[PDB]
């Protein structure tokens, strides 16, 4: 579907593919995961 991955984007560490492509551009911001 589209605009359906809510819990996926909310986590960031585990989502799917494009949602699991932007999460990593900001993975360094977390440092030790929050």
């Amino acid at each position: 579907s589209v605009s359906e991955i809510q819990l996926m984007h909310n986590l960031g560490k585990h989502l799917n593919s494009m949602e699991r492509v932007e999460w990593l551009r900001k993975k360094l911001q977390d440092v030790h995961n929050f």
